[PDB]
């Protein structure tokens, strides 16, 4: 058994200090930092935070010097070792660790070092209160030895693996429980907030009852939804039994705030996209995960399936659930399509070899996304839309994905089998009275549009596209207010001007000369702000030729464009015909 001591030793030094106690060591042991977090593709050396390492046993400060960027060997010893050291943990994420004297968070992949060869051993983490903060709160789904139920102790977890899935957070904290299908749910709280949360939580309840009835079976026995909460901020890592979340405070509902909004809902969904994740991709995952590998990238084009099918369900259990009504659920429905439509990039990546280089491609991505690359996540939710209402009209509207999704994760989930790249598809080639193979092959490895058109139309959902009020406004939503013309690039607007973010392919802006980075000062000779962008553009037509004035760093170029005919981007979603609708979408 490794032993783990964990202490917030230095808060305004955002310092955590950190023991390893190794009862037996091998010759030359050595000891290495994962270089990525799992469900976050993305190589981060977490080992640069790590500070001033050393090593005694038996009384005598060991020898210890570092082989790689995240790889320690220790001298030989006949008796236990123990490592010292401190970590340096100043990154707002759910992804690593963060300490202040208001609040600390952390993952363990960030914190403890793993004992090579000794990793399959159980872990025990010994939580030490910050002799600064006393009296802070701790959560976390780790199963707790030791201490108060939120407060202090000793934890305990099966392996490193396990170890390294088990998010902390500590602080001020607002812990409110709920049950869903006899389970013990809870929702904590850190950061300046005003949410009601007897009503959030029985939100919660509404979607995880939901997710467990379509499972029929839940994989954990108690969870938790760890939420820091900062003033503009948005992101999630899920977890076996938890899920760490970073969202703004608009996003959470107040107690004089009764009707759903926008932001409330989008708090919503991230909490319903984390707590499926414990089904998809926490149980149920590739081969390639199991184990995980996490010195190096660990390459695998299923998450159009993993973030896929999860990004079509957390927006549709919310209106399964009865949270949200099919308008809200269409609106949702035609940004995400309008979105995956809107660049060149869906010609030139295929889903699946978008998923295989998460990360480089995604991960890594820049202003050039919309014109080279796919999302696994859009376009895989889309595949998710096409699957469901497909098996649908094939077997009478008897079989649904939900169902499919369910018996997956009891075939190769529950099991502990994984999946290989080619599972889901061959496992619906198999399936009796339904063909959607060449669909599927296509939508996975070709660089072209889906047909949702059709499919959409037979379920009396109507689909007409046209152009945003604005570059910066597709969605799903119509508007009685489409532009004319638009320069086919994205933008900030301030009274400064109109920092340019994305330039589309082909587009107005792209003939013109205009790059990611320019700020438009003027168009047309007149000062280009927020204010006056919407009103100098309601002034043209396809065709029209007008001077931009931009800088690129410090030059100012003086630039000729000419308005294209805009694309009809926005894709606006709408029910015409209730009665198709055979329970897919509730009127
Ligand atoms: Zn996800």
């Amino acid at each position: 058994m490794i032993a783990y001591d964990i202490t917030p030793i230095d808060l305004h030094g955002h310092l955590f200090n950190v023991s390893l106690t190794i009862e037996q060591t091998n010759d030359e042991q050595e000891l290495w930092l994962p270089n990525w977090i799992p469900g976050s593709y993305l190589i981060r050396d977490f080992s640069k935070h790590i500070i001033g390492l050393h090593a005694e046993s038996n009384g005598l400060s060991l020898p210890v010097k570092q082989i790689s960027k995240n790889r320690w060997q220790l001298a030989r010893s006949k008796h236990p070792v123990t490592v010292h050291y401190q970590v340096y943990a100043w990154d707002l994420s759910v992804r690593s660790a963060y300490l202040d004297q208001f609040q600390g968070f952390f993952n363990n992949t960030s914190l403890c070092l793993a004992v090579e060869g000794q990793t399959d051993l159980p872990c025990e983490l010994h939580l030490h209160a910050p002799p600064e903060a006393p009296l802070w709160k701790v959560a976390t789904g780790m199963p707790r030895k030791s201490g108060q139920p939120h407060s202090w102790g000793c934890f305990r977890a099966d392996n490193y693996d396990a170890l390294i899935d088990y998010p902390f957070l500590i602080g001020d904290l607002t812990i409110e429980e709920f049950i869903a299908h006899g389970i013990k749910h809870s929702l904590v709280l850190s950061g300046r907030h005003y949410a009601d949360t007897s009503r959030i939580t029985a939100d919660l309840a509404k979607i995880c009852e939901t997710q467990i009835s379509l499972f029929e079976e839940a994989p954990f026995q108690s969870y938790t939804f760890l939420t820091m909460v900062v003033g503009n901020g948005f992101g999630g890592l899920e977890h076996r039994n938890s899920t760490a979340l970073l969202c703004s405070r608009k996003d959470l509902i107040s107690a004089h705030q009764y009707e759903m909004n926008d932001n409330y809902q989008t708090f919503l969904s991230l909490c319903c996209h984390e707590y499926f994740h414990s089904w998809n991709i926490k149980t149920l995952k590739p081969k390639a995960f199991l184990p995980y590998q996490l010195e190096k990238e660990s390459y695998t084009e299923q998450l159009w399936f993993y973030e896929g099918m999860t990004s079509y369900f957390d927006d549709y259990l919310l209106h399964t659930s009865g949270i949200i009504d099919e308008k809200r659920y269409l609106k949702l429905l035609g940004d995400t399509l309008s979105r995956v439509e809107r660049g060149a990039g869906q010609y030139q990546q295929s889903v699946t070899e978008s998923s295989f280089l998460a990360w480089t491609k995604f991960y890594q991505q820049n202003e050039n996304a919309p014109n080279s690359i796919v999302s696994y996540y859009a376009k895989g939710a889309l595949i998710a839309l096409s699957l469901d209402l497909m098996l649908r009209l094939q077997s009478d509207h008897k079989l649904t994905l939900a169902r499919v999704m369910k018996e997956l994760w009891h075939e190769f989930g529950k099991t502990s089998i994984g999946t290989a790249d080619d599972t889901v598809i061959n496992w619906l080639n198999q399936y009796p009275g339904i063909d959607i193979s060449d669909f599927l092959k296509d939508a996975l490895y070709n660089k072209e549009s889906l047909s949702l058109v059709e499919l959409l139309q037979n379920f009396g959902v109507m689909v007409q596209k046209q152009v945003p009020v604005d570059d910066n406004s597709v969605g799903g939503k119509a508007s009685e207010q489409p532009a004319r013309v638009n320069f086919g690039a994205k933008y900030k607007a301030s009274p400064q001007g109109l920092d340019v973010l994305n330039v589309y392919h082909d587009e107005s802006a792209y003939h013109a000369g205009l790059s990611a980075g320019d700020k438009i000062i003027a168009i047309d000779h007149l000062q280009a702000t927020e204010q006056s962008v919407k009103r100098i553009l309601e002034r043209y037509i396809p065709g029209d030729t007008v001077t931009i004035h931009a800088f690129r760093r410090d030059e100012l170029m003086t630039l000729e464009l000419t308005w294209q005919e805009p694309a009809k981007s926005s894709y606006v979603l709408s029910v015409e015909q209730p009665d198709k609708l055979k329970g897919w979408l509730t009127p």
